[PDB]
C-alpha cells in the first residue's frame, strides 16, 4: 500500500494518497429565493462541498427517486391541482 | 497498509492518506427566503461540507425516496390543492 | 495497518490517515426566512459540517423516505388544502 | 493496528488516525425565521456539527422516514388544510 | 491494537487514535424565531456540537420516523386544520 | 435630535442611532504561535471587536508610535544583534 | 436630545442611542503560544470586545508608545543581544 | 436631526442612522505562526471587527509612525544585526 | 435631516443612513506563516473588517509613515545586515 | 435631506442612503507564506473589507509615506546590506 522507506547509513521520503475531497470553497448569495412544491415524488435541491468514499457498496450523493413499487398477486396517483 | 520505516546506521519518512474529507468553507447567506411544501414524498435540502466513509455498505448523502410500496396479495394517494 | 518504525544505531517517520473529516468552516447567514409545510413525508433541511464512517453497514447523512408500506393479504392519503 | 516503535542502540516515531471528526466551526445567525408544520411524517432540520463512527451497524445522521406501515391479514390518512 | 514501543540501550514513540470527534465550535445567534407545529409525527430541530460511538448496535443521530404501525388480524388519522 | 413623537386623538413612533458599535463576532483559532521581540519602539497585535466614540478628541485604535523626541538646546541607539 | 412623547386624547412611542457598544461574542483558543521580549518600549497584544465613549477629552484604546523623551538644557540606548 | 412624528384622529413611523458598524463576522484560524522584530520603529498587525467615530478631532485605526524627530538648537540609530 | 412623517385622518414610512459599515464576512485560514522585520519605519498588515465615521478631522485606516523629522537650527540611519 | 412623508385622508413611504459600505465578503487562505523586511521606510499590507466616511478632512485608507524631512537653517540613510 502507501508506504515510505529510507535507509541511512537532508532527506525527505513521503507517500500520500488523496480519494474524495474538497478543498478551500468560498461562497456569497444575498437575495435569493427558493419554492418547492411536490406531491408524490423526490426532491433533492443545494447540495455543496459533500465528500464520500464507499468502498464495498453503492456511493450515491444527491440522489432522487419518486417511489418503487414491486407488488404482487392499488394505483398510485398524485394530484397537484392550482387554480386563479 | 500506510507504513513508514527509517533505518539509521535530518531525515524524514512520511505516509499519509486522506478519504472523504472537506477543508475550509466560507459561506455567507444575507436575505435568503426557502418555502417548502409536500403532501406525501421526500425533500431534501442545504447541504453543506458534509464526509462520509463506508467500508462494507451502501453510502448515501443527500438520497431522498418518494415511497416504498411492495405489497402481497389499497392505493396511495396524495392532492395538493392549491386556489385563490 | 498504519505503522511507523524507526531503527537508529533528527529523525522523524510518521503514519498518519485521515477518513470522515470536515476542517474550518466559517459561515455568516443574516436574514433568512424558512416555511416548511409537509403531510405525509419526511423533509430534511439545514444539514451543515457533518461526518462519518460506518464499517459494516450502511452509512447515510440527509437522507428522506417518504413511506414504507409492506402490506400483506388499505389505503394511504394525504390531503395538504391550502386556499384563499 | 496503529502501532509505533523505535529501536535506539532526537528521534520521533508516531502513529495517528482519525475517523469521523469535525474541526473548528464559527457560526453567526443574525435574524432568521423558520416554521415548520408537519401533520403524519417526520422532518429534520438544523443539523451542525455532528460526528460519529459506528462499526457493526447502519450509521445514519439526519435521517427522517414518513412512516413505516406493515400489516398483516386500516388505512392512514392525513390532511393539512388551511384557509383565509 | 494501539501500542507504543520504544528499546533504549531525547525520544518520542506515540500512538494515537480519535473517533467520533468535535472540536472548538463558536456560535452567536442574535435574533432567532422558530416555530414548531406537529400532530402526528416526529420533529428534529437544532442539533448542534455532538458526538458518539457505537460498535455492536446501529448509530443514529438527529432520526425523525413518523410513525410505525405493525397490526395483525384501525385507522391513523391527522387532522392540521388551520383557518382564518 | 433623536426624537419620537405621536399625537393620538396599532400605531408606532421610532427613532434610533447607532454609533461605532460592534455585532456578533465568532473565532475560533486552533494552534497558532507568535513570536515578538522588540528593542526601542512600539508594538500592537492582536485586536478583536472594540469599538468607540470620541466627540471633542482624537479617537486612536491600535496607534503605535516608535518614540517622539524633543530635545532643545543625546542619541537614541537600538541594537538587535542575533547570532548562531 | 433623545425625547419620546405621546399625546393621547396600542401606542409606542421611542428613542433610543448607542455609542461604544460591542454585543455577543463566541471565541474558542484551543493551543495557543505567544512570546513576547522587549527591552526599552511599549507592547500591547490580545485586546478583546473593548468599548469606549469619551466626551472632552482624546480616546485610545490598544495605543503603544515606544518613549518620550523632552529633555532641556543623555541618551537612551537599547541592547537585546541574543546568541546561541 | 433624526425625528420620528406621527398624527392620529397599522401604523409605523421610524428614522434610524448607523455610523461606524461591523456586523456578524465569522473567522478560523488553524495553524498560523507569526514573528515580529522591530528595532527602532512601530509595527501594528492583527486588527479585526474595529469600528469607530470622531466628531471634534482626528480618527485613526491601526495607525504606525516610526518616530518623531523635532529638536531645537544627537542622532537616532538603528542596528538590526543578523548572521548564521 | 432623517425624517419620518405620517399623518393619518397598513402604512409605513421609514427614513435610514449608513456611513461607514461592514456586513457579514466569514474568513478561514489554515496554514499561514508570516515574517515581519523591521528597523527603522512603520509596517501596518492583517487589517480585516474595520469600519469608521469622522466628522471634523482627518479619518486614516492602516495608515503607515516612516519617521517624521523637522530639526532646526544629527542624522537618522538605519542598518539590517543579514548574512549567511 | 432624507425625509419621508406620507400624507392618508397598503402604503409605503421610504428614503435610505449608504455611504462607505462593505457587504458580504467570503475568503478562504489555505497555505499562505509573507515575507516583509523594511529599514527605514513604510510598508502596508493585507487590507480587507473596510469602510469610512469622513465630512472635514482628508480619507486615507492603506496610505504609506517612506518619511517627512521638514529642515532648517544632517542626512537619513539606510543600508539593508544582505549577503551569502
Amino acid at each position: 500500500g502507501v508506504v515510505a522507506a529510507a535507509e541511512k547509513t537532508v532527506l525527505y521520503v513521503g507517500s500520500k494518497t488523496k480519494e474524495g475531497v474538497v478543498h478551500g470553497v468560498a461562497t456569497v448569495a444575498e437575495k435569493t429565493k427558493e419554492q418547492v412544491t411536490n406531491v408524490g415524488g423526490a426532491v433533492v435541491t443545494g447540495v455543496t462541498a459533500v465528500a464520500q468514499k464507499t468502498v464495498e457498496g453503492a456511493g450515491s450523493i444527491a440522489a432522487a427517486t419518486g417511489f418503487v413499487k414491486k407488488d404482487q398477486l392499488e394505483g398510485a396517483p398524485q394530484e397537484g391541482i392550482l387554480e386563479d
